[PDB]
């Protein structure tokens, strides 16, 4: 069983990959080049249950970052709440370039390999307008000096820094998020890349309201998915954790002031929230919390690389019955 | 960048080819050898490579082509020896005891015999089916150079059991499946230069008229106790064909058709042409002045459909790892 979904299919993959760099738009009257339709994309991952156990495991050793995925665990940011769907980290290659491997992977099940999605957040930063992406991070470097800027966009480059690609940060997402016009969220172990990343320099009518989820530890992102049928728990990831006794809101990245004085009403606006019951620590008590729907999955028939390698691995199932 | 082998290149696809050959196999009621219904008539060409730089050559060729074997056979003048002729090219084949059936798979359908089928269809002829003239036969060719003791070990080695990972097959394992596909084989095998391989050679579907066989052959080549497909190139003005000839110094020595009755060998040439296309081809004499011809048996354009070919998708993949230059 091939390392990775991608593998099932390789000529599929390129076809993925071929399809990207048409999708985007350059507008050319200062807004922000974006997708016109593939940002709708999400894949979840199939069951390895209703499978032997022996062979569920196989699967999983082959897809999923099982070392990334037991930190976040065991830190309490990664599947704590038991009302919601377990979310699966999957491998994700660690050049430099996994902040789009991972959300490339979220939407569309390969790999950003071409490097479309890093040449499209270099391109706006030394092209197109940032001023507002700019004041948005002085802001935010100020809560806690300026060729900064200038180097941040540096590193967004396809240029060789010791990894293959110079490694990204915050303001990166943000900016790629508004290339998407779709929601990241990160779980990570600070959520100082963990939080929620809202495409607003665009409209919410003109936004994808389910967000992209990614994993981040120790420099590496990896994409968080669902998986498949395994209600009956809620489709949603939830916008705060526990934390010392009381539930503690994730990070909204890069808000003005007027903005983050209306934060929720902003979540509501770009995610679709529910306000979900969870148990309290009391044993007695029960609270509602925030949290953001989920897409299902969506990838087509023609792009699906998922549904190939799950059927490799119902063939060799029944060679392994 | 590249696979490194033929069938990373859409596992899908041949998952998809590999479970299509099992129902594709008709099993006859009134005792005839079971047989494919359609999918024997299919024929992979390989692409060309020319159009690429040697660096990137390099990687296609180390991925796909079994060098190895494709020196040895040139270099001995028995693959790629006429001039008149279109270029064999052998590929990579695993190396697990079943490469008789991984090669033969992979000339007609471009994937290897991975789910066994081949080999499952070879064992239960020889295991559930009279084979008493395959025995007859097997027996004229084992004395022209205990029977029940042997005729039982050759049915064993047919089988799925370790011992590599499986038995290595033999001569009259490539002729029961040749009747198995209803398609010849022509084998081209390493062999010692007769101033100093008996696999080597021609295997006819001789328990179906031909009329009712594909009359296109397998080519496989083998060195090295291991089998590989010797498949054509696209390219003509050179012709599509295998001569069935080697040359031997000066002179000419018929490829060896195996497992005939008397009268048949007495009349090899009339049963050739029944089974095979055979042409003649003027080549350059190594003894008289001028040219002699030879007999070549044509060979099939490519028709494995991109929907079932991996060597279609594998070019695709080349394409764009090319252009990204
Ligand atoms: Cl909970
Ligand atoms: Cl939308
Ligand atoms: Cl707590
Ligand atoms: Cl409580
Ligand atoms: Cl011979």
């Amino acid at each position: 069983l091939p390392q990775a979904l991608y593998l099932s299919n390789m000529r599929k993959a390129v076809k993925i990959r071929e399809r990207t760099p048409e999708d985007i738009f350059k507008p050319t009257n200062g807004i922000i080049h974006h997708f016109k339709t593939m940002h709708r994309y999400t894949l979840e991952m199939f069951r390895t249950c209703q499978f032997c156990p022996q062979f569920r495991e196989i699967i999983h050793k082959a897809l999923i970052d099982r070392n990334i995925q037991a930190t976040l665990e065991s830190q309490k940011k990664l599947n704590w709440c038991r009302e919601v769907r377990k979310l699966v980290a999957l491998k994700t290659n660690g050049d430099g370039n996994c902040l789009m491997h991972a959300t490339s992977q979220y939407m569309w099940s390969v790999q950003d390999t071409d490097l479309v999605l890093r040449k499209a957040l270099f391109s706006t930063l030394k092209e197109t307008d940032t001023r507002n992406f700019k004041f948005r991070w002085q802001l935010e470097s100020l809560k806690s000096w300026n060729d900064e800027w200038d180097n941040l966009i540096k590193m967004a480059s396809t240029d060789t820094p010791g990894l293959q690609y110079n490694s990204l940060e915050e303001i990166h997402i943000f900016v790629l998020c508004n290339i998407l016009r779709r929601p990241i969220i990160v779980i990570s172990d600070k959520m100082k890349v963990g939080g929620i990343y809202l495409p607003l320099h665009w409209p919410a009518q003109e936004c994808y309201r389910y967000p992209i989820v990614l994993g981040y530890d120790s420099h590496h992102f990896v994409p968080l998915v669902t998986l498949k049928d395994s209600g009956p728990e809620i489709r949603a990831v939830p916008l705060v954790n526990r934390d010392r006794g009381r539930f503690e809101d994730l990070k909204v990245h890069f808000l003005t002031d007027p903005e983050n004085e209306m934060k929720e009403k902003l979540l509501k606006e770009y995610l679709m929230v529910i306000e979900i019951p969870v148990q309290g620590w009391d044993h007695g008590t029960t609270h509602l919390i925030n949290a953001a729907k989920l897409d299902e999955a969506n990838l087509p028939k023609e792009i699906n690389l998922v549904d190939d390698y799950f059927e490799l691995v119902q063939h060799e199932y029944k060679k392994w019955q």
